[PDB]
Formats: structure tokens, sequence, C-alpha cells
């Protein structure tokens, strides 16, 4: 019986059947959105959803079995059953954030699909390339988060009154998302000498920012 | 069947097509003036039925000389559409046909081989990229669910139905007002709104930045492949 | 004519015209001062006059040494303009060629070799692209039309011109503000806008993506 | 004595307790943001700061006559020192803006690490190529600003009032950021032709912003 189980596994027919659950239960959750289906059709899909889950359960303990320590070496495996053990998370009470991130195990279309998988694996391996300088980048913002707290979360309290705060307006700042005439110009109203660290920040980071991309474009070619 | 080709094929061919183009071209966006369309509204009115029923005739000789050729070149079938679409009478229908008559002067785009060029190349782009376009997609759609099922009960105008949610996710991939509009006025219900928005950003940047750095690689390939 | 261009040629006529272009250089910033065009307010209106006078005779010098040479040389061409709007009276006039004077200050592009350089290194990029900027060009003019026609009723600023659509249209190819500012509200009326300005914005840049890649090549 | 202390230094034990009092010091300064903080063990801190600085000095002393002049012809050692110089700099008094600087001490976590060094001195090498186009963004700049405060200046003060207000509206051009909704179509409404100047500015800038990556893409590809 040991054989009988991995042939199923292993059939195309397998991954067909779960591939078939995948993209119709993908339709379905986002059918759950509609309000007027919810009430119509309401009882029909949260079984529906339960069924499906129950599957993949199955699919996903027959991969086990069958693989033995394959299963637990394969990163999609390992996300299967997390994105399936997070929709296993049951659907009354705990906390609603685990209602939602069911919907994470249609990234298990990017699992049980091989060509997906090569384009993220492809983007994944250029990765490490990169973490010399996000590292430098988190200390970076780091050291200017804390700065812009204790300079401008005084008078303003929801950018910079707090490490958390001052982190997210830099992201912002960062992306270049209304710097300029939403934080910086009104900074300016009380500190007209923000422009000395906004600036440079804004400059610093956005040539850094390139150099990222020239780091990966280097790599392939040369 | 020759005595036809050799006026279709003859160099002044492609050189009256253009002209009828820039023609209805120029025409096209004279027809923009209301001073103009009184005046003359009578008079370009019909023009444009001119440059379009010589484009029908255009198009109904141009058939028959290639015969199925010309229904396995993609360049004739748009002016066929933009033809096609400008056949299409004026009266009632859908007020949006009376514009994509104005497509027309992209077959400005097709009778001119120095355009055929630089559009497939554009073009030819697509496949390579095509396998990303997808998982995007689904990036998307499994999220824009998510936003819709967490903030339409509040914010229904952005994130009340899948397509709302669709479109906040799409501006919020273009960095525009993501913040100030968007994630900070969200983190004033959910405090935690920047924990979804801030990856998501992170994510679909990073891959759109790989499509580029696949192709720039994907190009100079070619000048370190020719190089043996 | 040699005892002129033996002067005109000089690396120290090359120097002292550069020298006068850093100067007169400064000094236009410093009509933006209002503390200063008062007290030295006249001092240099003009010192302006005296520059744009002497730059008169270097032009005329490079001129006859140069001959012909000199209208065909761009950067004798550019700085011929340069200094003709600049000859243009102060008084009277328009105020705008008393203001094109700053354009002397890109005259330190033509005496100084390393910025001809940069500026032609970054032109000769140019002739690879036009292919590109017209057929952007046609794209953004069969859509400014349709912007005009569809939007420009009830959205005049915006779109109720051919001209504020091109407009209107470069913003939100720049992307600023193009969903908050434009879409959104043109959207309380025509539910169904984004059909036209999301492959507007995806054609655009994706063609804007295509002519940087085709650079590094 | 003269090489007993030099053995000292490049110990492992040694660079290892600078990086040490580094992220001591780097975390504890991320600490004295928080109001919570600064009352139960927040005196605990204020002290422990000192003990770092004043060891940073000692280690920052005996690597200049370990190293001699070596020390001052060394990049990094002159920040540390300086970083380290500028948190020497009297508290009481003075200006506020360096009880903040002494943060930048933590980008001795830049120097006292080898590992980052060269990711930076990549981003450094760029600069060079940069710099004969830096300039004319700078000249081009300029010659502009100049224009803006005498073309705009009258009627919008806030962003054209000064060369210094034009130079920094000029700066929010070419980022992009509300340049249109927040500043060009205001212009229009007063200068119908407004737009004749920042689109062709913006044109040439990012014009010229592009090649700029280019210059950063050829020459590192060298
Ligand atoms: O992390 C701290 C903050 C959140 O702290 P918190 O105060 O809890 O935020 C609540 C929401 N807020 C900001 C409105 C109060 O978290 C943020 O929201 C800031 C987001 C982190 C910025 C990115 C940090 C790593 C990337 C740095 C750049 C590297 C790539 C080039
Ligand atoms: C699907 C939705 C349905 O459209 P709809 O519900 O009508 O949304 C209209 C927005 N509204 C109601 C505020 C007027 O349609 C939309 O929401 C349109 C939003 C644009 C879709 C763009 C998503 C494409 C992302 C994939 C990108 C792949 C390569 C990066
Ligand atoms: C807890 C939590 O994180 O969720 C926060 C909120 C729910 O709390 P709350 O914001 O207080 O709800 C408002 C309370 N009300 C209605 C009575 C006024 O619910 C939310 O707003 C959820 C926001 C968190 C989304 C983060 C999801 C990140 C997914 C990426 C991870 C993928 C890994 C595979
Ligand atoms: C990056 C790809 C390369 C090729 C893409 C560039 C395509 C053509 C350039 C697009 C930029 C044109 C935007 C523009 O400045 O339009 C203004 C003029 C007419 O302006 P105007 O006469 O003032 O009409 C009112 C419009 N207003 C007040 C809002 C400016 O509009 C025109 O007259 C058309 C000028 C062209
Ligand atoms: C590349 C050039 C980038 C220009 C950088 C920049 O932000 O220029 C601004 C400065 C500041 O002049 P300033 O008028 O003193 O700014 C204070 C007035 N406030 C608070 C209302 C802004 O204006 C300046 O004059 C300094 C610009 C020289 C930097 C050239 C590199």
């Amino acid at each position: 019986m040991y054989l009988r189980i991995t042939n199923i596994v292993e059939s195309s027919f397998f991954t067909k059947f779960i591939i078939y659950l995948i993209v119709l239960n993908g339709i379905t959750m986002g059918l759950e959105t509609s309000k007027t289906f919810m009430q119509s059709f309401g009882v029909y899909t949260t079984l529906f959803n339960q069924i499906v889950i129950t599957i993949f359960t199955i699919e996903i303990i027959l991969r086990i079995y069958v693989h033995r320590i394959s299963f637990f070496k394969d990163p999609w495996s390992l996300f299967d059953f997390f994105v399936v053990a997070i929709s296993l998370v049951p659907t009354s009470s705990g906390f609603e954030i685990l209602r939602v991130l069911r919907v994470l195990r249609l990234f298990r279309l990017v699992t049980a699909v091989p060509q997906m998988r090569k384009i993220v694996s492809a983007l994944i391996s250029v990765i490490p390339g990169m973490l010399s300088v996000i590292a430098l980048m988190t200390l970076f913002f780091y050291i200017f988060a804390i700065m812009a707290t204790q300079l401008f979360g005084e008078r303003f309290p929801e950018w910079f009154g707090t490490l958390g705060e001052s982190f997210y307006t830099l992201f912002q700042v960062m992306t270049l998302e209304s710097w300029s005439m939403g934080i910086v110009r009104p900074l300016m109203e009380v500190y007209p000498y923000a422009w000395v660290f906004f600036i440079p920040f804004i400059a610093v980071v956005t040539f850094v920012m390139i150099n990222l991309v020239v780091a990966i474009c280097v790599d392939a070619m040369a």
C-alpha cells in the first residue's frame, strides 16, 4: 500500500484535480465578496470552502507520506502546509484575520503550477545579491527615523511623534508620495531648516535605490 | 486581377493612403473646435465619410488582391476594424463609436513600414514578459479580495467591491497618494493598514523592477552571444 | 587678421571669456535679491550692459576669425543667439529678453569643453529615440482628442480643449494626481473612465520603459 | 611597549568589542525616544551613554598613535573620529541639533564592520561618473531658479519668491510631486503659458536624470 498512494500523488490526474479545486475555489472565494451572493447562496459556499480545504489536507497528507522527508525540504510543500494550516485554523471564534488569510491558499496555484514556480524562483535567486544593501538601508532609515522623531515629533505628532510614525513617514517620503506639499512644506512653516533633513535623505535614498538595480543587471551581464 | 494590382502596388498608392489619414487626422483634430464645427461643420463632417468611404474602397480593393493573405496580416486587420468601426452608422447605437473612428489615425501606423518595426519591437517584448503579467494579475486578485472584505465596510468608495479594491490597488502600485490619500486615512481606523500596503508596495515594485532587469539582460545577451 | 586671431584663439581669450561668463552668471542671481536691486541696482543693470557690450566683440572676433565656421557651429550659433537675446535693449521692448539674458549662462556650456561633450553626449542619444517620440506624440494626439470629446463637456479645465487634454495627459503620464485628481472625479460621471486611463498609463509607461532599455543597448 | 598595545587593536576581541558598543549605543539611542522609558530605566540610560562615548573616544584614541598618521589618511576612521568628536561637543547650551547628530555614530556600525565598506565604496566609485552631469544639473537649476524668481516670485512668493525658494520648488517639480495640480495648474491660472516653462524642464531634467542611470550602468559595467 506504500506504493498505492505513491501512484495517486504523482499521477498527472492528481495534479489536474488539485488545480481544478484551485481555479474553482479561486473563483468562488472572490464571490463571497458580493453581498447579494452571501444571501442567496451564502450558506452554499462556506461549506464548499470547508470541502476544498478538506481535500487539500488529504492531498497535502498524501504528498507527505509519499514523499517522506522530500516533502519538508521543498518550499512549495512547506508553503502548501502553512497556507493549508492557515485555512485549517478554525473558522469560528479565534481571530478574524485567519478567516481572511485562507485566501492565501490561491497562491497554491503558484505551487501546483510549474510555470509560475520558475518565474518566482528566478526572481528570488536574485534577492541575495541585494541583502548587503537592504541591511544598510534599514540602518540608514533607523539612523534617520530616530532623528526625525526628536526633531519634528514635537509639533507634528502624527508624522514623527513616534519612531514608528517616523518610519512610516520616512518610507512615504522615500516613495516621494506628497513628501513636499504634504510633509516637508508644512514642516518648514515651523522648522525652515527641514529641507536640510529631507532633501539629503531623498537624494541618498534614491541614489542607493538605483545602484541596487544596476547591481542586479551587473550580476547577470558579468 | 492584375489591372487593379498595379494601382494597389504602386508607390503612389501607399503615398495616397497616408495622405487621407493625415487629412482625416488633421481634420479630426479640427472637428474639435466649436468655432470650426458650424461654419465648416457641415464642410468637414462630410470629409470624414469621404476619407472612410475611400478607406472602405481601399479596404474593399485590398482584400481580393491579397485574398486570404489580407486576413493573416495584423496591420491590415486594424485598418479593417477601424474602417468597419468608422463604417458603423452615426445614429443610435452607442456614443462611444463616433470617437473610435479616430483610431483610423493609427491607420497612419499601418501603411508606413517605419512604424511597423518600432511597434513590433515593443510587442516582441510582450511574450517574454507575459509570464510575469500573469503572476501579477494573480497577485492583485488575491489582494483585491482581501481589501474588499477588510476595508470596504467602512471604506466603500475605495474597497466596497472587488472592482474598487482592484482600482485602489492599482493606484497604490503607481504610488500616487498611497499614504496620504489611502493608507494614512485607513490607519485612522485600522492602525495596522500599513502592514497590508507596505509589503504589497514592496512586492509589486520588486516584481515590476525585475521585468526590466529581465529585458535589459535579454538584449545585452544578444551582444554577448554574437560576440563569439 | 591674424593679430586678432592669435588673440581670439588664445587660451587667455577662452579663460577671460569664461571669467566674464561666471562673473555675469553670479550677478544675474543678485538681481534676484530685493535688497540688491535698489542700492546696487544701477551698478548691475550697467554691468549687465557692460558684460553684454564685451560679448559683441568676442562674437565678432570669433566670426571673422572663424569666418563661415562660426555660422555652422551650434555652439557659436547658440552663443550668438543668447548674445542677440541680450543685445535687445534693456529698456522697453519686452521684459522677457531682459530675463532671457540668463540663458547666456548656458554660454558656460560653450566656452567650457567638459560641458560641450556632456551636452553632446546626451544629444547623440536623441536620434535613436525620435522613432518613439513620434509614435508617442501620435499616441497622445489620438487620445487627447478622445479625452476632449468625452470629458471636456463636464470637465472643462482638464479636457475641455485638445490643448488642456495634452497638458492633462502629460500629467497623467507622469502619474501626478492622475487618480485622485483626475480619474476618480471623472468616474463620478462616467463610471467606466478607467478603461481609458489605465491602458494609456500602461501603454505610455511600457513605452517609456522600452526607451530606457534601448539606451543601455 | 610600542608594539605591546598594537596587537590589541587588531585582536579579534577588540574589533568585536567596538561593534558591541555600537549596536549597544545603536540600540540605546532608539529608547531615549520613548517617554515611558525615560523614568524607570531612563536614568539608567542617560548614564550608559556617557560610558559608550568615553570608550568610543578611547578606541578612537588608541587607533591614532598605533596607526600614527595612517589614521588621518583613512576616511573610515576620520568619520569615526568626527562622529565621535561630534559626540564630544558639549551637551549644554549651544544648539539642540547636536543632541541629534550623536546618532550618526551608528554609521560607525558601517565603519567598525568591514563587509559594508565594499557595497558603500561601490556606491561612491559610481559618484565620479555622475559629477560631469551632476554639475550640469546644478548649472541647469541655477539658470532656472533665477527665472522662476523673476517670473513667479511676484504672485507666488511661497514657491518662487526667492532664488532659494525657486530652487526648492524646482527640485519638487523634478521629483514630479504635485508638479501639475500643486504648482503648474495654479501657475497657469495667472500665467497661462507657465506650462511652456515646466514641461520642457520636466522633459530635459528627466531626460538627464535617466542618462545618469546609464552613466551609472555604463561606467559600472566597466
